[PDB]
């Protein structure tokens, strides 16, 4: 991604989250999701009355960008953000779907609403991951 | 937006799918009540219970736009069945929580079969 | 067994649920053909789409000690809600397929409030 | 879990998986949990035609648990069973779950039908996890 920095993921990460849907929680996730040719993808979280219905920031952005096209093993970086202590923690549904769909590899930058971030990886998040082949 | 303009962007839509695991592609296509459509299709997982369908692929895009429940006009949906699909149960969850009971819900196949219905006939005294 | 008996099972069920997220208490009591009682509770987690109803616990807890798909006799399901509790479509779309259409679902409150229905009323057109 | 050793854990894990249900994976899992009292909880995954509805062994055998009015904090170990290359991997969705109602502590002990085993915990399954205080 020669020309997304991680500052400017991070800046489209919170402009997603903006846009969440969470009455339930109250707590507001955004993810910036940018491909192999350059296109981001904004995902926030989406919640329903039935708590089990309801959708991550992360596996939003993923859908939204294979709707449109694009395949496992297509994105460059993403990144997630919200209003926690250190850098944002995706849940282990979101680590298990960005593994198959951004590979291990994929680069994963978390963060909060006050400068702190890690990078890391979606193998790393994940060791040892469930497949089937 | 006709509703066979919609059924060929759901069409459109179900080509993009991943669903190496039950080899069954599904698409939806969402207008919104400005006329702005978004494509889902199925998006399959090693885990099955991580699978997500095109009907909530749709939905979670056009609300990651900045569109809010109520918003929208209608939904198709398409997939290789005997006649028009069916949505899931947790599909109408979401569609009637996001588009409301009155949101239109056009199902077909690939076959030229079509029942056109709404979120509330499909989810009966809802949660 | 009596509906009454099933209701209050249903209400033991629920005292042991884990819901510290919504603080709701939903419990579901599930018996068999041959006349065997599970209990179901819902569990919550910190990740919401990772939260378990009732109707699927006591469902998943049946099918873990060796019942199959249409072995149910009915389902109570319990919580304070204004009306009769209304399951969710995802409970909907489990009920179905391992109660069968015919599975009677009694629906209740804390309140004394009851509806029965069936897994096939509360899915019209089922996937 | 003094009465309780990994081999007779891992035993009654093979057992819960015979009454799993998938006909569509026909990929077949168990999972058996033993609680801080010593009783033992059978798990096996439970499929759905569609898909997202599939449950997981591992979270079988946990809501079986929680039912019987067993809280977070109250089990010992979960053995997992499948017929997989190496101990099998619990997905991450079921490693979210077992990190909440096991705790970081929970003993994990994952096997397949060949006598593989390898030990490790909830905590090691899912690195910097996911809460909500
Ligand atoms: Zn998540
Ligand atoms: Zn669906
Ligand atoms: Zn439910
Ligand atoms: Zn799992």
């Amino acid at each position: 991604h020669h020309h997304m920095t991680h500052h400017a993921l991070i800046e489209a990460a919170k402009a997603a989250r903006e846009k969440a849907y969470a009455p339930y929680s109250n707590f507001k996730v955004g993810a910036a999701l940018v491909t192999n040719d350059g296109k981001v993808f904004h995902g926030c979280n989406v919640e329903n009355a039935s708590y089990g219905l309801c959708n991550c920031a992360e596996r939003t952005a993923l859908f939204s960008a294979l709707a449109a096209g694009y395949r496992p093993g297509e994105f460059a970086a993403i990144a997630v953000v919200g209003e926690t202590h250190g850098p944002i923690a995706p849940c282990g549904a979101c680590r298990q779907v960005m593994i198959e769909l951004g590979k291990p590899t994929l680069e994963v930058v978390l963060t909060n609403m006050q400068g702190d971030v890690r990078v890391t990886s979606a193998g790393d998040l994940l060791p040892d991951a469930f497949y089937l082949a």
